[PDB]
RNA sequence: GGAUUGAAACGCCAUGCUCAGGCUGGCGAGUGCGCGCCACUCAUCAAG
């Protein structure tokens, strides 16, 4: 009818809380703004505006600990 | 084609387990014990 379905998985993600950044601490599930970001990152043009209406989780909230230089 | 608290981001440089120390000194398989007691090869069949 309307609106878009897409899915999308990976072993890894990170979708740093703003409030714990530096030692990154992910949200439980992706923000409308990660959602925003994937969209744009397949098709996006100026005279468009993307809006998020849902997400579903699909797949246990699982955490892990990586530490970089 | 403006923005996925994003875009960029080595755990990394290097470090003998080494120096050494008999499994040795010595200890009869040994003392002894009939294979032995008996038993027909034998009853026959020209040489051509």
């Amino acid at each position: 009818t309307y609106g878009i379905r897409l899915r999308v998985w990976g072993d890894y993600a990170c979708f740093t809380r703003p409030e714990m950044k530096v030692e990154r601490v992910s949200y439980d599930v992706m923000p409308p703004s990660a959602a925003r970001g994937i969209l744009e990152a397949i098709h996006w043009k100026p005279a468009i505006r993307w809006i998020v209406d849902r997400i579903h989780v699909l797949r246990p909230i699982v955490f892990d600990n990586v530490r970089r230089n």
